[PDB]
């Protein structure tokens, strides 16, 4: 450790922030409420407790928790002692969750009591975990008891900024969940990079030191988009809602005067459709919408409620944020219909992001508002590869750029607009489902000859899976029978819960290509 | 060059900014005006011209220029081809300037025609420079002609982010000017670090994308505090005033609607005292004051003009910015007298800066509002050492922290307040003078027995040098004779021009210590 | 490549064998029959075909095939060009097979047509495979057509002997299948090491140059125990039976005059129980029994048929062979009952194997015939770790020895006798099932409170799983309902086919320990 050789460490985000008010509050719904000074104490207590549990630098601590203060402490204390924080996506099927736990080789799992039923399905096949800390919202929490037995004093190590700080698994690709990891330097740069982008907005879409922060993106989803790191960096009041309940979320916005939040379009649809939201005041509330395309109708409805609603774009692989919608003063003077179109765009690339539209030959395409191609990016917060993966990692970084798998056109003013997907994947309410995997399960039916699963757009869910099934030579099976057939795979924890919204459309034939492959591009036009 | 191994390069500040409007203007006073798209073209043309002149990676290009568009292009094009940009402090004496040119081994000097008289004094003793490009504000500029002969196309190299990008020399220490250098990574982090700090301010002291930028800090002074990099990153309109004339500066603020600027307290004193400023409107003008302590009276006078005036602190060695004044909403509601006290503080440390108060034994002192000690800092943009210097570099980084040489107390809320200096140096209107060097010159007088030079505070200049001279056994020399004696050293280019404000006070004795050393701490109390 | 620096390469097993008769035959059941000279030609043709398909050194070629001549060519040609041969255990569930294909990142899969139904279950989730070569026992084989288009000339590379030659996955541990790998040097040493052991036997249990070899161990099971490499090294006639049919196997033994074979005890039980075997002559037939404990009754029945039947011991992790039964001339003169006891022992350690009995503290135990402990081994053909695995690899090599997970006592004469298992795993007919995984599936039943699965010994299957289920507070579910419940998991390809032999025994309570854990050691005594 050379003192002049500064390392970009997550501990510098905490102890060298943009602003620190020791009396500013971290609020956990209606369960807990303490100050930033207490939060710094609990990070050091957690670091002491982790050291006592034998967590060393390079160890993996897994977290299965809701959006809480404990998760925020996990964001700092675990990477800050040099350990790897593994955010377990609790919305995956138990079999997928078991894979990521064994693949990541977690030493300790901090699991909420409500996720214990998931554990009992896969506990026997977990071999790396030596300790389970059960998390509770009451005084009987094992995490809270571990912290109480520790001092609020800890000297956090200096290590290389390229130490891996966080890992998590995305199901956005084919096959098994892929592990993406991020270093301390990448997370620090992502915090400063996006703060420099959305902090410096003139009027609209600002994250500033006077904001009150409440995530409605799960903290296992690409670091809650990285906003808890930015919210801590700004020293703002942070409200953690726990398990997402629309009435609980709406009460927290009014009671804690939340001004900045973020979520997938499904959450905003649920928040705006709730009967209690009708009498609510949203004048000071800003929400950035990511994970899925923001519908113009949903953006318009939020605008009528005086919500500063704008869109953002990112990936698990890309330290999430790649582009955010920024409106010029001229664009802010437009009518609600014209404003809703700009606010629902994919967005302009954020600072230090090189986003290009290319074709299959990696040739860069002109940035007119019509020519479409895959988005390839270079940024200081991209995963260099998938964890313990070679061939898929090479495809991710083919041609020297990270491939997003998203087809988009970029206009003259830099506004990206995603048109469709390269990958044969469907995102439902923020969770991934693989069409090929869904086809395989539905093909296991005895009276099924061919299955083609496509993503049908949905106003509430974003996309829903549509299975176009060709019957056998003399087979007659109703559509709802296949839905019940696939439900049994969900009940066993093999298929994702989001396939419960699958629609089966029996068709006489499935359109193909001259080579014999299924033509899904032409298939979506017909249905 | 590994594509996934992102390098923090100054070319990423330009081509991956927070915002880019190709039709946004770069304005050079009343001489030139072009768009950001032209500015990017002229950077590539300059890169082509530098390549033709044989500038390679690792070469030093020196610039002797006013605050212009050419200097802004020098900020990018020279580091972006991997060359070292040397900002020559044209306010130093010609002998000091000659030292820094030979010490830095400049290959090419871009010198304005008005600085040619400085060159003719030291041209014979310059051995490393092979080409002089003369800069002119008219069409006869050699820099403009070099650019016209080049294409607007250039592929900027990828190199290590630890490549040195900028060098310049500070006279704030004893002895010869010391060379501080900064890498691409340090400059990029300084841009994002301070943008995350002042961009995210809620209301007061904001640098945002809607601002109009005009520096009144010279661009050879620690990168104009780094603001031109931040202004380019935000893609804002930039107004470069050229040579500082109070009427010209005031006209540019009104005509170009400047909203963000920065300067030393002397400049603000001159701007506010100008008769034309009385009828001017300063409602939208924000200026951050650094380099010297901001007097409460000057801050109050600016506040009566509705100027968002706040203070900042930094050094040549520290990538300048270490702390900036940020006001909470409660502090913004105070009266003008109470507000002027907070706005004139040294400030709260910026993001990623670890500022401590220590004693001579490097023991960290409590942060009460009374206990004073030297500020020692750790930050991602500090010079690791002085150029081609070992012993002074070790003292700069003694105890693992960079020593500022400034004595301060930090209060409970984190507000730093500088009390006095460790180093025996005096800063006059933003330029350094060494008391020991001034004593040596005045000691060369035949009728001088002892000389002690101390810095007397000044309302306009900040500090002025005061020489307390003890006469010889039977000598009688008037005070004004010594002032003329020292003026001859200035006319020869050996002593700094700022010593013209020296005051000689003949005293019967000079207070000393038990060890025999001069007691300057007790000496300032008496006079 | 230093010519004097000899590398132990699999190509030296082929082109520098103990004996080479160019007119000696490789027989594939009743489908194909060619000479050793043709076999060497087809290895070079396969090497040419693999080079044309773009297989480079370090690539993985996966094989899903029966015991054939093609598999024998795969044993040589794939490692001999420096590629990794992945032997896919086709008896695993499709989900397990999919895991090993994705974990190993196979580039090309050589799959028999009869295993294509397994592929269609998991084809959509396979991402690394670019080519499937379908294998057929007729002239329409894609492998045969690929070979016909190539020359019989190939210069095989010299590389480091530590190049990994073979990979395969064992399910003998908890969690996911673990990848064990072996280098060229390890495989060469395993061939010479065991040839020096069983070749030098005086009379009984000899593998010599006059033998006729027929494997009845699948070639995906630890290299068919390594015998095809040894059989090729000796240049003996090799008979490959394809898919195991008891009448087909018995016909090949009589028709091809097979003298040396090997199998699990279940196969020998099936061969001896077949009605056609009654009239067969087994005077010259030797078979070594591994994978499971050889019952004394089965050994005695084989001895009455004049079969030279002896036992051997090994693992997937241990290059299989660790110990083989060798009988002294005095032991060969004993009666059939006393001989059957010695022939059914675990065996004496083979050359270059250091086998020790230790306790949980890695303390070596005395080699009396009663004291039992875990077998830990050091040998020149052990896997150094599991593929892409750290924590499980450390447990495998805890204390500097490879842990077998087998409890045994070693007598004074060196005869090992395995008593029970450390790992909570059950082996059924040569395939592994995890008790904890079986408990988890049976625990998913709504009317199940506690499940404890233990391995009950079986005369035919070796071990069968026994589930002792404690009913809920007021639940009444029949035992056969749970068997049908678990069968559905098998039909979906999640649970192993070998769980079809599970027995459910409803019990009022499950014996536990003072710590609360299930006491399976005491549980097996009760049931
Ligand atoms: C200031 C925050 C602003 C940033 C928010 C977005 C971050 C979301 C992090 C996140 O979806 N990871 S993922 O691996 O679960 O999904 C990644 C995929 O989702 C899609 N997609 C994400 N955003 C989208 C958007 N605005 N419009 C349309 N499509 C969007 C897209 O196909 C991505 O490739
Ligand atoms: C957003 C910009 C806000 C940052 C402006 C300050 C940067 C000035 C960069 C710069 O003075 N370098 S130097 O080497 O020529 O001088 C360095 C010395 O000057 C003194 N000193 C600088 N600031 C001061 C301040 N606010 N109050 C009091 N004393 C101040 C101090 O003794 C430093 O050690
Ligand atoms: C000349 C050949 C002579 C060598 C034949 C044995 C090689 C078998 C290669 C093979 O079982 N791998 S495994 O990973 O599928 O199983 C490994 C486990 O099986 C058990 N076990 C293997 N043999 C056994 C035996 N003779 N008596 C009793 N128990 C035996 C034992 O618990 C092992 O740990
Ligand atoms: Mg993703
Ligand atoms: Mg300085
Ligand atoms: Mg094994």
């Amino acid at each position: 450790n050379d003192p002049s050789n500064y390392q970009l460490l997550i501990k510098n985000l905490l102890f060298s922030p943009v602003a620190f008010n020791p009396e500013q509050e971290i609020v956990y719904a209606n369960h807990r409420r303490h100050s930033y000074k207490t939060f710094h104490d609990r990070v050091r207590q957690f670091a002491n407790a982790l050291t006592k549990m034998g967590v060393k630098k390079g160890d993996t601590v897994a977290v299965m928790d809701y959006d809480s203060h404990r998760y925020l402490e996990c964001y700092f204390a675990i990477p800050m002692i040099g350990a790897k924080l593994h955010m377990i996506n609790v919305r995956l099927s138990p079999e997928q969750i078991l894979y990521t736990i064994d693949h990541a080789e977690d030493d300790i799992i901090l699991i909420h009591e409500e996720f214990l039923p998931i554990l009992d399905q896969i506990k026997g096949r977990i071999d790396t975990v030596t300790r389970y800390v059960v998390l509770r919202d009451d005084e009987e929490c094992e995490y809270e008891r571990l912290l109480e037995q520790e001092s609020t004093e800890y000297n956090f190590p200096d290590f290389d900024e390229n130490t891996v700080a966080t890992t998590f698994y995305t199901t956005g690709t084919t096959g098994f969940p892929k592990g993406v990891f991020f270093t301390h330097r990448q997370l620090v740069l992502h915090t400063m990079g996006i703060l420099s982008t959305i902090g410096t907005n003139a009027s609209q879409g600002r994250l500033h030191q006077g904001d009150i922060y409440m995530p409605i993106t799960p903290m296992f989803h690409v670091h809650a988009w990285g906003l808890p790191y930015m919210a801590t960096m700004l020293g703002v009041k942070q409200v953690y809602p726990g398990k997402y309940v629309p009435d609980v979320l709406l009460n927290l916005i009014e009671q804690e005067k939340v001004t900045f939040s973020h979520c997938v379009p499904t959450i905003l649809h649920l928040l705006l459709s709730s009967p209690k939201s009708k009498a609510m005041d949203f004048s000071g509330w800003k929400v950035v919408i990511g994970g899925a395309a923001l519908p113009k109708a949903l953006c318009k409805s939020a605008l009528e409620r005086d919500i500063d609603v704008f869109a953002g774009y990112g990936m698990s692989e890309t330290g999430p944020i790649l582009s955010i919608v920024q409106l010029t003063p001229e664009q802010l003077e437009l009518d609600v219909d014209q404003q809703a179109e700009y606010r629902s765009k994919t967005g302009k690339k954020v600072a230090l992001v090189e986003a290009y539209i290319v074709d299959e030959d990696m040739n860069k395409l002109p940035h007119d508002g019509e020519t479409a191609g895959e988005i390839v990016v270079r940024a200081p917060w991209l995963t260099p590869n998938y964890y313990k993966d070679n061939k898929n990692s090479k495809a991710l970084w083919r041609g020297g750029y990270l491939h997003t798998g998203d087809v988009a056109h970029i206009d003259d003013e830099g506004f990206i607009k995603i048109t469709d997907r390269v990958k044969d994947m469907i995102k439902i309410s923020g969770e991934w489902v693989s069409s090929l995997e869904l086809e395989d399960i539905l093909h296991q039916h005895q009276s099924v000859s061919e299955v083609a699963v496509i993503g049908m757009p949905h106003n509430k869910w974003g996309e829903v899976p549509l299975a176009l099934v060709t019957l056998k030579e003399d087979a007659q099976v109703t559509e709802k029978e296949l839905l019940g057939f696939a439900k049994d795979f969900i009940n066993k924890g093999i298929l994702a819960r989001e396939a419960l919204l699958l629609k089966v459309k029996i068709v006489d034939e499935i359109a193909k290509t001259s080579v014999g492959k299924v033509d899904k591009k032409e298939l979506r036009k017909l249905h």
